[PDB]
DNA sequence: CGTGTAAGGAATTCTGACACG
DNA sequence: CGTGTAAGGAATTCTGACACG
């Protein structure tokens, strides 16, 4: 749980845990996919749960829905998890 | 669980999660007190738990304790969740 | 014993560009 | 649209040494 949300890995071990290029990963956040924390040296860390997000974005995007599309699905996920709260 | 456990953290993380310096993370586990991964390049990596136990072996060298000591505690405790599985 | 620092080398990540389309 | 690559710069980690004791 904890464990889960808190922002520690660099992206080069969450492109090995979700088989995305550094490109991929970057551009999904640069599409407001994502928000992964910065080190004061500007180095991205991202948690367990940015991890699945990101295997989740990936798979729409397979089924052939747009950035702008995950954007919204991504925005009522959110909302709703605020909600189960 | 999975989570915990899974090598994922680079050494900089860890730092900043437990207040240890490279130099007594590096050299608990030169002194066999936890086994970080290393990625294909030389890089140590850890898990939550690598990050817990480090916790522990700085609040018992705090307690007075010689890593030598530690290490058969750590040996103990390692023989003993062996059995709770 | 345990931990601090200086020192160069290797590896990582960063951004913006060029490319295809 | 989404993703690949080349390119230099900045930041990270690595090991072994010197230091105190």
């Amino acid at each position: 749980a904890s464990y889960r949300d808190k922002k520690v890995m660099s992206i080069g071990i969450v492109k090995e845990l979700t088989g995305l290029s550094e490109r991929q990963i970057r551009y999904y956040e640069k599409r407001s996919l994502l928000f992964p924390d910065r080190t004061n040296t500007g180095i991205r860390k991202y948690s367990f749960s940015d991890v699945e997000r990101l295997m989740d974005i990936a798979d729409r995007i397979e089924e052939g829905v747009q950035t702008s599309e995950i954007r919204t699905e991504l925005a009522k996920k959110d909302e709703a998890r605020k909600m189960k709260e």
